[PDB]
RNA sequence: GCCCCUAACCCGGCCAUAGGCGCCGGUGCUACACCCGGUCUCAUCAGAACCCGGAAGUUAAGGCCGGCGCCGCGCUCGGGAGUACUGGGCUCCGCGAGGGCCCGGGAAACCGGCGUGCUGGGAGGGGGC
């Protein structure tokens, strides 16, 4: 069960539906150990470089100036991507409400701890974390949205609907959704 | 070479009649695409993008063309209207602020009507020299 063959299909060849990419974040508020500790917990668990994410806007209830890193968030793709979904879905428990999916192709899902997630120990100099997981299904031809040349808008049947995602996800990635 | 005719592609001009929303179609040899990969040039958290190498698949989407409705927009169109306003003259009216007459110019909102890109150069294709 592979990234190339996770892919519904219809009855078009042109609207597969795959998963674009999983995005995992851990927003943490101001640390510099404490988010190295969160970024070098993301590099472990998904395998992949995290990247830092600065507070856009300075809010002084929080004690964030804009521009200072209290993000950090990953881009998984292809392999990397299947992998840790399979290993979070069985994190959460192979269970996804259907409210968590958008209207456009988007669902999102908070995992508490992290020790949930398969082949992860605890340990007491990382603590226990929490992350959102976010996974982006997409069908062929997006890249007219996203090129730098002719960029233009994808046409409506091209694009995934709420319920080809919810579709997808229980017949494809079998995940109980309710 | 050179002349003529001509889609989608490339470089433009004016910059909505060109935009927005929704619905119905056409187009696929070639061209434009979606598309397939990441050895190399190059690139990032991420070959998503950019960059490179391709050609299995598809016109589903983009692009281009045709039709309809709405919003917006445009017009040297009819009305509004010779109206509002106004250049010059006056021993002309009014207590007065002001108004009037003559000569010369003359809108706008809004209503209805119509329209909904036009066009220059090149490639490619066709016909002659």
């Amino acid at each position: 069960m592979k990234w190339k063959e996770l892919v519904l299909v219809k009855d078009h060849p042109m609207k597969r539906v795959y998963i674009e990419k999983v995005v995992v974040n851990i927003g943490v508020g101001t640390g510099g150990e404490r988010l190295e500790k969160a970024a070098n917990l993301l590099r472990e668990l998904t395998g992949a470089e995290p990247s830092l994410r600065r507070a856009k806007r300075s809010i002084k209830d929080f004690g964030i100036r804009k521009g200072e890193p209290i993000g950090v968030a990953v881009t998984l793709r292809r392999d990397k991507a299947v992998e840790f979904l399979m290993r979070a879905l069985q994190a959460v428990g192979n269970r996804i409400k259907r409210s968590s999916f958008d209207e456009r192709g988007n669902v999102c899902f908070g995992i508490k701890e992290h020790i949930m997630l398969p082949g992860v120990k605890y340990d007491p100099a990382v603590g226990i974390w929490g992350m959102d997981v976010c996974v982006r299904l997409a069908k062929p031809g997006l890249r007219v949205q996203l090129r730098r040349r002719r960029r233009s808008k994808v046409g409506k049947g091209q694009l995934v609907t709420r319920e080809e995602a919810v579709e997808f996800f229980q017949k494809v990635l079998g995940v109980q959704v309710d």
